[PDB]
């Protein structure tokens, strides 16, 4: 009930963000963790007041206007994963003390760690933050927070990191992978497998979908494939007309001949513009209200929200990672051949952990690091 609502609201936030990112970065293989973004921003909301807090509640789709109830809603999920590792930490300017309620909600409900750092020594502070993020993401997310967005005016950085490594319930055979056409055409490694999978025809979306489960988990990779080679932008628009829950409830087990690219993607973005377009502008402005963060009466605002994500999909399974850092400163059979662009979601039970697009693929002919 409370759990279903949390998933529903995160799913809507997810498609909202996906839509704004796709508009901001049209030809790119977007990948992001909506869960990471919402969690990090909800932590910031605990320290917000007045219209800043209200914007965050309503723009993120949080459970209510009550900080304790909001915090508890995240605890329920975070605790359930006490394959998937999620970690929160706050990094606080040396000499500044957190307010008790902010500190208590972060520690007890968001299971957040806390550490004091010297942001005036901004290279050192960034290294501390970024090393922690690497350690929470199997070194897949590097240099999350650059030194050059931190300085003596920085007061805290809130970070969420998430790491996923799953093995397919039904793995692909490596010796069956072959180069084949991806229609943008290019030749890329295509993995082939015939199995019973949860599948749906989605004719009102002009698409089809398939779920690939991971063993020893209630996690799966949902692939939504337009029926036409050029159909992804239209599908992306139409997903707004439905819900993730309605899509996954349409799935039924059936024998499928699957072809899926062996692919990887990395994506990074500063999310201020996305948040502004989703009606959460006040937090970045000189009218921002974050007086519940620190004992100090210094007015604060958000100077950056940085998100980085990574995913690799191969014959054995999937590994994915992401992190979100928010800097706060003082104010001065059926064939299912995924051989053209598609969208995908790593979903727990309609709780989306990762969301992305495959729009362009190439086999690199150059050696590189």
């Amino acid at each position: 009930a409370a759990h279903q609502e949390f998933a529903r609201r995160l799913a809507l936030f997810s498609i909202n963000v996906y839509g704004k990112l796709s508009g901001q970065k049209p030809g790119e293989n977007i990948v992001f963790s909506p869960f990471s973004i919402q969690t990090c921003a909800a932590m910031a909301r605990l320290g917000a007041e007045n219209e800043t807090a209200t914007q965050l509640d309503q723009g993120l789709g949080l459970a209510s206007s009550d900080p304790e109830q909001i915090a508890h809603s995240f605890h329920q999920v975070l605790a359930a994963y006490q394959i998937l590792r999620i970690a929160n930490k706050i990094f606080v300017m040396d000499g500044y003390q957190l307010r008790q309620e902010f500190d208590q909600l972060l520690s007890k409900q968001f299971l957040s760690a806390a550490q004091s750092v010297d942001f005036s020594k901004n290279v050192q502070a960034a290294a501390t933050i970024n090393n922690w993020v690497e350690q929470r993401t199997n070194h897949l997310i590097k240099d999350l927070v650059p030194a050059d967005v931190l300085n003596s005016e920085s007061r805290l950085v809130l970070v969420n990191a998430i790491h996923f490594k799953g093995t397919w319930q039904h793995q692909f055979a490596k010796h069956l992978t072959r180069p084949d056409t991806f229609h943008l055409t290019v030749q890329v490694p295509m993995m082939s497998l015939k199995e019973r999978f949860r599948y749906a025809d989605l004719p009102a979306l002009d698409a089809m979908a398939l779920e690939l489960p991971y063993k020893d988990s209630d996690l799966s990779m949902l692939i939504v494939l337009p029926n036409t080679k050029t159909g992804l932008p239209a599908l992306e628009e139409k997903l707004r007309l439905t819900t993730l829950s309605q899509i996954t409830q349409s799935l039924y087990e059936t024998k499928v001949a699957l072809k899926l690219p062996r692919f990887k993607a990395e994506f990074q973005v500063e999310l201020s513009e996305v948040f502004q377009k989703l009606g959460m502008s006040r937090m970045f402005s000189d009218q921002a209200e974050f007086g519940k963060m620190l004992q100090s009466p210094e007015p604060l605002k958000v100077s950056a929200i940085i998100h980085k994500a990574f995913i690799e999909v191969n014959e054995e399974g999937t590994e994915a990672a992401a992190a979100t850092g928010m800097a706060v400163r003082r104010k001065r059979p059926i064939e299912f051949f995924a051989d053209h662009p598609f969208t995908y979601v790593l979903v727990h039970q309609d709780l989306p952990l990762f969301w992305g697009s495959v729009v362009r693929l190439e086999e690199n002919t150059f050696a590189s690091s």
